[PDB]
Order: C-alpha cells, then structure tokens, then sequence
C-alpha cells in the first residue's frame, strides 16, 4: 500500500507536500466527535462547558510521549472514559484497537446528548486514526473521505504506520461491501 499511503499524504499535505501541525486545541472533525490534545482531556472545565460525556485516551501511558490519566481522573465529571496504551510509531499495531475504539465512539453518539473526545497528546496521529477508522467501519466512508473530511476541520497527520493499517482496513471494507460510493 506504499501508493495509497503517499495518496493519502498528500491529502493532509499543503499542495507544497508540507504537514501543519493543529491550529487549535480542539475541534469538532464530525457531529458531536471531537478531536484534541492533551491539555484539553486534563482540563474538566472546559470538557463540561462542550458537554463531553465521553473521553477516549489513544495514547495512554507514563511517557513524555503519553498522557497520563484514568478514569479515576474523570471520575467528578461524570466522564466516562477508555484508555487505550499507544505508542506514535510506524510499528504500533493501532489496528488491533479499531472494533474497541469505534464500539465506545457508537456508545457515545447512542447516547442523544452524547458527545466523545477522542485525544493523544497532540491530537494528531494516534487519536485521529481512530476516529478515521470509526467512520470507515460505522459510516461507510472509504478511507479517502474520512481522512479528507476530518483533515478539513483539524490538521491532522498519521504516521504513515498507521495510514498503511487504515489502507488496509479500507482494502478489507471495501471486498465486504461495507463502503459507500
Ligand atoms: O499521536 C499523538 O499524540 C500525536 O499527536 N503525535 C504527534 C506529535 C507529538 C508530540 C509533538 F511534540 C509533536 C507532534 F506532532
């Protein structure tokens, strides 16, 4: 998928191949998900003035390159969270994480005052992967309109890892008749 993942970079790059970094905390990338960094997930505050209900860590952990929080955090807030323990590398297996992270994304939104922060640290790789795959597994979107439609309302740039696993569920999607035209 060397091709499809250069497809897809440039779709997040500039026309001049280039990659911005997030010119905001936080945005709403589709109705009622939400797409930050971690100084957002730590500031309850401002969760309950969105009215986030529900908070998604793609990059739990202990690390500089981790946030390092639980549900324990949250508990006050009436917050409910997953925490998935992530690494922002090429060769971290994200995948394995899809069907659990789209799960809690579908029991958010069924929930009709639901909304879902899904976070990294930067909101940038790890956490918009996630939601990349949520619209393709429970949106019908293939991976070019998903990907586009979240970069149009936040820049964003998965690694190209990660991109290669999203080709690949797109390729498995796609066979299973489960993309939209
Ligand atoms: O997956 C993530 O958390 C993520 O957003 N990584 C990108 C990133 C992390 C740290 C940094 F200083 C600059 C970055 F662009």
């Amino acid at each position: 998928f060397e091709l499809s993942v250069q497809d897809l970079n440039d779709l997040l790059s500039d026309g001049s191949g280039c990659y911005s970094l997030p010119s905001q905390p936080c945005n709403e990338v589709t109705p009622r998900i939400y797409v930050g960094n971690a100084s957002v997930a730590q500031d309850i505050p401002k969760l309950q003035k969105l009215g986030i209900t529900h908070v998604l860590n793609a990059a739990e952990g202990r690390s500089f390159m981790h946030v390092n929080t639980n549900a324990n955090f949250y508990k006050d807030s009436g917050i409910t969270y997953l925490g998935i323990k992530a690494n922002d590398t090429q060769e971290f297996n994200l995948s394995a994480y899809f069907e659990r992270a789209a799960d809690f994304i579908d029991q958010a939104l069924a929930q009709k005052n639901g909304r879902v922060l899904v976070h990294c640290r930067e909101g940038y790789s790890r956490s918009p992967t996630l939601v990349i795959a949520y619209l393709m597994m429970r949106q019908k979107m293939d991976v070019k309109s998903a990907l586009s439609i979240v970069r149009q309302n936040r820049e964003i740039g998965p690694n190209d890892g990660f991109l290669a696993q999203l080709c690949q569920l797109n390729d498995r999607l796609a066979k299973e008749g489960k993309l939209k035209p």
